[PDB]
């Protein structure tokens, strides 16, 4: 198993990432996770992320790891709507089972005394063998590793799965004063990611909305983790997902974006991967927060996922779900 | 047991209601659900009463019951953000076990092949004995009874338990043409609820926005769910409450759910008599209810104090039932 850290924001696919990189326990040794104030409200995102692990701590053999809040604050924050996923989620019955909350109420203290980006910069250069990061929110906490401790920092990270960007697809950031071309984790904070991107001693795969796109959550999918009631992730994973399915009055849209990205950490053959130089807009033009290619001499590869094994993927997810 | 139908319109409350309504059953025999496409996608809500009966029929033995789908269209469409969490508990694994969903499946032709409208009124005149229609969202279909029916309809039932309007609070109503008066379900068809209010040899008990104010859904309560996680229900009701903590006139209350547990039993609140009419002309306060001066005129018991405890004790032990 190699080391993992899931630098998160607390949204709904977020935490179906955590489970899939935290069921993995063969794959992937889950040795921290840190939330941003982004796609959630930090303190909601922050408790649901100790409520899973206490249930999967409780349930199965994984060992307890520190979590942090990240200090990190927005360019542009998200929609207050969107945002609010994690409250509803610290409120499921499935995730307030009292042996489970009984002892996360006994391992918060010394959790909420992390700060998140100082700890993202601690397990990576702390640990013995290098450490690979999950970032499925802004790229906030790995530039702030980066401008402080620069390649002492990056020399220790195997590699950053990114969820994030748009490449030779439309983006998702669709508001009055944009275009469209944006991403939403990038434009979050879009010169954070520019750090990230444009950095020359990091190895960086990205998932941008060119192979999440392939990959909706919709409903005969979710409806098979009904088969699995049994199992405690299965009422997790399902109950999440659900909130996350397309309503037929509707016509953004609900991707497995972070899960497809720490499915790949858990097993490659998620996606084949494609070198591009990656830069980011980070000017107030409608176009900020885009992730463009770049001709520029000597630009830092970025290995883009492309043709992802949406059926592999999709299996992977509902074996993981059986984990407890 | 006395008989009793729920018309809901598939919002969550709708489906705590009918989760109280079915479970108490050395009160409450459910002899039929009719859904509107109101604060839902009918499609959904039809499905999410399904999946409810059926899981309830293979864990308590609840006995199955028509459901019908009503033809009832918007004069004032819901919010489609608010329509569409029918949709998510459709997908809900607790409502998704193969045993369940196999049920479903097996009688749900003969479900689909009711109109909700008509199936109302059979139900009730049909029956033996007088039937309690719990209307839990807009008054469409019980109007549309009384339009064809009349008094062969209003005689054989018991008394209509409503949730609606606003007396002496304001609405739920905030548009840029209101002022803020009208009650959503009222709102949504004005000129059924008029209909309903002031039709004579009806009783009519009335849960409106003065007594669900009482009964905000907070995290607290919705969490105690979780120690009862070995139950079904328990699973469900609470899914759906958590679904609702956030709200933030967007407020989620148990306005349909305190509606049901009076028709569980009435100590839930007492009631005052009210002479009710609503408005029906396109004004600022379209769809309020008002008290009218007109002579002889029907009155409408409105609830008044509810029994908060005892409602939230009634609720975390219905969801024991299995
Ligand atoms: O832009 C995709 C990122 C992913 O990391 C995932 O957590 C959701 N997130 C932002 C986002 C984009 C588009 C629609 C959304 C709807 C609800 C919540 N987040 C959304
Ligand atoms: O006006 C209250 C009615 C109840 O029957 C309940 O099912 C919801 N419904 C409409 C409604 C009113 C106010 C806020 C809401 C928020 C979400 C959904 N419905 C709402
Ligand atoms: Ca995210
Ligand atoms: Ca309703």
């Amino acid at each position: 198993a190699k080391n993992v850290v899931l630098d998160h924001d607390g949204n709904l696919d977020d935490f179906v990432a955590m489970v899939l990189l935290a069921s993995n326990t063969e794959k992937v040794r889950l040795i921290g996770a840190l939330c941003t104030d982004a796609d959630c409200f930090v303190e909601n995102g922050f408790n649901v992320t100790g409520k899973i692990m206490c249930l999967m701590h409780n349930n199965m053999n994984l060992p307890l790891f520190p979590i942090g809040k990240s200090a990190a604050t927005a360019v542009n924050p998200f929609p207050k709507e969107w945002r609010c996923l994690a409250k509803n989620m610290d409120d499921m019955p499935i995730l307030n089972i009292p042996e489970n909350v009984e002892l996360w109420d006994k391992i918060k203290a010394e959790n909420e005394k992390y700060e998140g980006q100082q700890l993202l910069a601690d397990l990576v250069m702390n640990s013995e063998e290098k450490v690979t990061i999950c970032v499925t929110g802004p790229l906030s906490n790995v530039a702030w590793c980066i401008d402080k401790y620069g390649e002492k920092f990056t020399s220790k990270v195997e590699e950053c799965v990114i969820m994030g960007g748009a490449v030779d697809v439309r983006g998702n950031v669709f508001l009055p004063s944009t275009d469209g071309t944006a991403e939403w984790n990038i434009y979050w904070d879009p010169a954070s990611a520019k750090t990230v991107f444009g950095c020359p001693g990091l190895r960086r795969i990205m998932f941008s909305l060119d192979s999440t796109n392939t990959v909706p959550v919709r409903s005969p999918y979710v409806q098979r983790f009904g088969e699995q009631t049994n199992f405690l992730l299965s009422i997790l994973v399902g109950t999440m997902w659900a909130m996350c399915t397309h309503c037929e009055l509707l016509r953004d849209g609900y991707y497995a974006w972070d899960a497809l990205t720490a499915a790949y950490v858990v097993d490659q053959k998620v996606a084949n991967v494609d070198p591009v130089p990656i830069d980011v807009v980070v000017d107030k033009q409608p176009n900020e927060g885009a992730t463009v290619r770049t001709d520029a001499e000597n630009y830092p590869l970025t290995f883009v996922a492309r043709n992802p094994e949406a059926e592999f993927f999709l299996d992977m997810l509902l074996r993981s779900a059986r984990a407890c």
